[PDB]
C-alpha cells in the first residue's frame, strides 16, 4: 500500500469557501472508503471521500473531499481514514499509522493565513554589529566585567579575555555601506544582535531600551539603516531583549548611578519589577518579574510599550527576534511563559499588522508554536541539531552523535508534523550563531561536508539564515571565538563557498517551490538523503550524500512523474531512476 | 541493552528539597557516562548522573543524578541521555530513542503536586438521574421537541421514540435510598449527569443554573444527597454545562416566556451572550459566546457565579464535569477555548482547593492538559478507544479496528507519555456512558471479554468510573438505547459480573499500587498483554488474554525481581517466568 499527500497544491485547492483535499494511494488490496478526519472547532468530523474517475498519475487512485471554510478556526488540521471490511489505517504526515495520530501531528493548513506572508520570500543575515564593518568616518568603565573595556584593531586575533569588554567598532553605517556587498549575496533581511544602550560588546545586558547605543553610532545611524534597508527593500530585525534587564539599567543600577535603582531602595518605583534573581546566575542580567502590572504596560501592554515603539514610526522596524524567550515569565522563572510571549507578540501586530516575532528556542518550541504565541522560532531542533549530528556527530552539548539518514530524516519530519504549513515555511534555520560555534568548525575533519549543510539550509521549508561571514568560510569555536571580525580581504575569503551561497539564493529566489512548497522525504538511508519540494506542477529535487560515492535507485513515485530534470547545482546525475552521486555531494534539480 | 525507569519510589525519592532519580541499565555494552536531562523553566539542564555501587538487582547497574527543587516550576520533566565515545541514545517513557524525545514526552512529576489528590482513592460512579432509582415517596409540553412529554413504567422497553421526552421517573432521593447497594460495589464518588432544572430528560438543555429540577426531587433532593454522600465519605460531581444554555432558558427565551430574552430582542441585557450559533446545528442548544464579559463574569469569573457556587456551602459540592469542554469558547466557536477552561478551573480551585475539574474529551486531550487547564479528562482517547479497538473491534465511529496488543499499547504508553505521573493517576477511565453505546453490547460475539475489560478498568492507571448498571450486565445501542433502566431485580441482574466488580474494588481499595503506581507494560503480542502497577517495594502484576489458551515467557526483569507471586483474581498461573493463561481471561498477582 502506498499513499501521498503534501497540504499544497496539486493536493489541496481552495475554491470559494471550500478547501478540497485529495489524497493519493496505490497498491493491490485499497480501501473501498475513506474518511477525511478533519477539525472543527475542535470537534473531529468524519468528512466522506468519493473517488476521482481520473487516475492523476499511472497506478494511481485519487480521493477526494471537502473541508467547509465558513465555520471553525483558521487552522485547519487533517488526516485520512483508510477503511476496509475488518479494519482501519491512517495516513499523516509521519505516513501510515495504526493507531490514531495525535491531533497536533495531523496536516494543517492555516486559511485565512493572518501570519506574516512576506517572511517566506526572505533570506536572512544576521550581525554582530561590533564585528560586521567600519564605517568610513568611524573607552569606559565596565562595571559588572572587572576592568576598563579593550579596543582592538580589526586584524588582531581574538582570544579568549575579557571577551565581552572587547570591542572591534563595527556600527550601524558600516552596514548601511555594506549593502551592496548583502545585496549581492542575495541578502533581503537583516536579523541584528541587540544594538541598544548597554555597557557590554554584545548588549544583552540592556540599560536603555529607548536609546540605540553610541558606540555603534546611535539612533541617527540606526534610523539611516532603515531608510537605506527599505530603499534596498530590505528587512530589519531587532533583538528583543525582554527576560531580563542589565544590571545598569536605571530600573536596576547595581551602581548607584541613580537614587531610585530597584536594586538598592526597598521603596523603587520598580522594586516590584525584580525579585529578591537573575539568567541562571549571573549577576549582571536581573530578571524581570512580570506578575508586576506596570512591567507589562512597560515591556508591551502600553501603546508606547518598547515592542510596539520600535515598530512605529520613524523605526518601522519589520519586528523581533526574543533572547531567551522560553524563560521569560513571573516570580523569577518561566511562571505563565506562555501568556506573556502571546502579549508581546500581539502588541507587535496591533502596532504592525505584518510584524514577524519569533523566539530562540534552542529545545524544543512545539509549544509555543503549536499555541500561536509567536510566529516561528530559531529552529535549532527542527533544523540546526539534527545537521549537526547527521553532518557533524555533535549536538549542543558537543556530546558525539551517530545518527543515519532515517533517523535524520525521522527527526526532522518528526518536528515539522507539529507544524502547519505556512508555520513550516517560516521557520528560522541556521547553522549557527552568536551562541554557537561556528558549523564550518563543528565539521572538524569532514569540513567538506560544509557545502551540503549549505544546499540543505536554502532547500528544507523555512526561511534561511545566513551568521555572518559563515558564506566566507568563518570560523572559530563558541563564544567568545565565534564572533571573529568579518575578512573583507578578499585573500582571506573561500570565493568558491561565497558563490554557492549566491547561486542557492538565486535558485530560492526563481523557484516558487523552494518557498512555499510542501516537502516529502523520498529516500534517506545511511549517507543518503532525498527529498522534493512540490508546488503546483513544478518539483524541485534535492539529493544529499554526505559519504563516499554511491548509486541509489529511486522507485517510481508519482511525485516525481514529470516531463524531465533539469541539473541547476551539484554533480550528481538522475537517469532511469538511478541517482549517481559523487561523494560528499548535494544536488539540486528543477522539473521542465 | 536494556532499561527501567519509572517516575515513582523506588526510582525516585523526594529528599529535603531535592528530587532523587534512578535510572537502571544491564547489558554487555553500557555507556559510561549517563547525564540527567532535565527541565528548570523550559531550560534545558545537563545533570550529571554517577554509578551506585551497590547493584539493585541481578545484572543491573544503577545510575543516580538528582533534580534541584527549590527553583523551577512544579512540573519536573526529565529523560535520560546515555553516552558512549561515539554516541548517545535517549531512555524515555516511551523506551529508547534515536533522536530526542519531545519535550512534552519526558517523564514528569508534579512536585509540588497541587492537584485533587483524592482522586486517585476514589472509585466513580455515573449515573443518569432519570434512570437509576426511584424514591419511595417518588407531565408538561417540550417546545424544542413537538409534543408533550411522555411518562413509562419501569419496566416498559426502551424505544427510539422521543428519546429525549420520556421520563421513567428515577430522582436524587433515589440514589440517596441506593447509597448502600453504592458502597457495597466499592463506590465512594458519583459523577451525575445533568440536574438543573431543563425540559429535557438528560437536562442537557439548561433553562435554570441555579435551580434543581423539581422532577428529580428539587434542591431540597440534592442537598440531601450531598449530606448522605458526605456522612458515607463519598465525592460528588456535578455535570458542567457551559458550551451552551438551553434555548427555553431565561437568558435566550426562544419561546417567549418573559419579554427580555436575548432571542428575539436586540436589546435583551444577554443579547451579547449570543450569536446571531448553536452546538453543531441544533436549536436547543444556543451557544454561549464568551467574548462578552458579563458572561464571562456570570459563569466563573464573578464571585457567585456558577461554577464557584455550587461549591461554595450548602452545595459544597467535589467539582464539575465539563460537557463539551473542548468547543466553549468566543465569537460562536472555539476562539480562546484554553483560556476559558483554565478559567473555569481557576475559578473552582478558588472556591475549592481540592475541587477536580475534568472535560469530557472524545479526541485528544493531551494540549488541555499539557497546560492545566483541567485536572484530567474522561479519558477516550487514552483508555476507553484503545480497548473498544482491541477487545471489540470498533472505535467511536463504529468502524472496524483490527489492532494487536502491540498496537494497543504503545496507543495506551504513548497517550500516557505526554502526562505527569500525577495527572496518569487522576486520569477519568471508563468503558462506555451516556454519549455511547453499552460496551457490553459493543463485543458483540466477544461479550466473553467483558470481564476482561472490567480488570483492566481497575488496574490501568487512572480512576475508575462505572456507568451505571454496567456491574448488572445492562446492555445497550447508543443513545437513547444505552439509557436502559436500572435492573433492580436480581433475577435480571449477572450476579458473577457483579461480584467481578466488587473484588477489584476491593483489590484497588486494598494495594497502594493500583492507586499510586507506576506502570510498565512486560509484554505485549497478539492476544497478550502483561503490565505491572509498581510502589515502593510492592508491585501488582496484571495478565490479559483476549484469545485462546497459550503461554506465554516472561524474560527475567528486574521489576518482576519479588519474593513470589500472591495470585488474587483470575486462573492464570505464573511459575519459572512462565505465564500459563486460560482462554478469554485476566489474572492480577501481588508480590509476597
Amino acid at each position: 500500500l502506498k499513499a501521498w499527500h503534501l497540504p499544497v497544491a496539486p493536493f489541496i485547492k481552495e475554491q470559494q469557501e471550500r478547501l478540497m483535499i485529495t489524497l493519493w494511494l496505490s497498491g493491490d488490496d485499497l480501501p473501498p472508503r475513506v474518511t477525511l478526519r478533519a477539525e472543527e472547532d475542535n470537534e473531529e468530523l468524519s468528512l466522506p471521500m468519493h473517488r476521482l474517475r481520473q487516475a492523476p498519475h499511472p497506478g494511481v487512485v485519487a480521493w477526494r473531499g471537502e473541508i467547509n471554510l465558513v465555520n471553525g478556526q483558521p487552522r485547519r488540521r487533517y488526516s485520512f481514514k483508510l477503511l476496509w471490511a475488518d479494519r482501519q489505517l491512517w495516513f499523516t504526515p509521519q505516513e501510515f499509522n495504526r493507531f490514531p495520530p495525535a491531533r497536533l501531528e495531523q496536516f494543517a493548513v492555516d486559511l485565512p493565513d493572518s501570519g506574516p506572508q512576506w517572511v517566506a520570500d526572505q533570506v536572512f543575515y544576521q550581525i554582530f554589529p561590533d564585528r560586521f564593518a567600519r564605517s568610513q568616518s568611524r573607552t569606559y568603565y565596565h562595571h559588572a566585567a572587572g576592568h576598563d573595556i579593550v579596543r582592538k584593531a580589526w586584524d588582531e586575533p581574538l582570544t579568549a579575555e575579557a571577551g565581552g569588554s572587547t570591542f572591534y567598532g563595527g556600527d550601524l553605517d558600516g552596514i548601511s555601506e555594506k549593502l551592496p556587498y548583502l545585496k549581492q549575496l542575495g541578502v533581503t533581511a537583516l536579523y541584528l544582535n541587540p544594538v541598544f544602550v548597554a555597557p557590554s560588546v554584545h548588549k544583552y545586558d540592556t540599560e536603555d531600551y529607548r536609546r540605540v547605543d553610541p558606540q555603534f553610532g546611535g539612533d541617527a545611524a540606526l534610523l539611516r539603516l532603515r531608510h537605506n534597508t527599505q530603499k534596498e527593500g530590505m528587512r530589519l530585525i531587532l533583538d528583543g531583549v525582554f527576560n531580563h534587564s542589565g544590571d545598569s539599567h536605571a530600573w536596576f543600577d547595581r551602581h548607584q548611578r541613580g537614587s531610585g535603582g530597584a536594586c538598592h531602595n526597598a521603596d523603587s518605583p520598580w522594586r516590584d519589577w525584580y525579585n529578591f534573581h537573575d539568567w541562571l546566575g549571573y549577576a549582571s542580567l536581573p530578571k524581570l518579574d512580570y506578575r508586576s502590572s506596570t512591567l507589562i504596560d512597560e515591556i508591551y501592554g502600553g501603546e508606547d510599550s518598547v515592542v510596539r515603539h520600535w515598530l512605529k514610526a520613524p523605526w518601522s522596524m519589520d519586528g523581533w527576534r526574543l533572547d531567551v524567550v522560553h524563560m521569560l515569565g513571573e516570580g523569577g522563572g518561566a511562571r505563565n511563559n506562555l501568556r506573556h510571549i502571546a502579549g508581546i507578540t500581539q502588541a507587535a501586530k496591533l502596532e504592525r499588522p505584518d510584524a514577524f516575532v519569533f523566539g530562540e528556542h534552542f529545545g524544543d518550541a512545539r509549544q509555543w508554536l503549536q499555541a500561536d504565541v509567536e510566529d516561528s522560532a530559531m529552529n535549532y531542533r527542527g533544523f540546526t541539531f539534527p545537521l549537526w549530528g547527521f553532518l557533524a556527530n555533535t549536538d549542543i552539548s558537543y556530546d558525539p552523535q551517530k545518527i543515519d539518514a532515517q533517523t535524520c530524516m525521522a527527526w526532522m519530519d518528526n518536528y515539522r508534523a507539529g507544524l502547519s504549513h505556512q508555520q513550516q515555511l517560516r521557520m528560522f534555520n541556521q547553522l549557527d550563531s552568536h551562541n554557537t560555534a561556528r558549523f564550518k568548525s563543528l565539521l572538524g575533519k569532514d569540513v567538506a561536508r560544509l557545502p551540503l549543510a549549505v544546499v540543505w539550509l536554502f532547500s528544507w521549508p523555512g526561511v534561511p539564515c545566513i551568521y555572518y561571514g559563515d558564506e566566507v568560510g568563518v570560523d572559530g569555536n563558541n563564544d567568545p571565538f565565534c564572533r571573529k571580525p568579518f575578512p573583507w580581504d578578499p585573500a582571506l575569503q573561500d570565493g568558491d563557498l561565497l558563490d554557492l551561497y549566491k547561486r542557492m539564493s538565486k535558485l530560492r529566489k526563481a523557484h516558487q517551490a523552494l518557498r512555499y512548497g510542501g516537502c516529502q522525504v523520498i529516500y534517506a538511508e545511511d549517507n543518503v538523503v532525498v527529498f522534493v519540494r512540490v508546488y503546483k506542477q513544478q518539483r524541485v529535487l534535492v539529493a544529499i550524500n554526505r559519504g563516499e560515492a554511491c548509486e541509489v535507485v529511486i522507485e517510481d513515485s508519482p511525485l516525481l512523474d514529470v516531463n524531465g530534470w533539469q541539473l541547476k547545482e551539484g554533480a550528481g546525475a538522475l537517469h532511469d531512476g538511478v541517482l549517481t552521486l559523487p561523494a560528499i555531494s548535494a544536488s539540486v534539480w528543477f522539473s521542465r
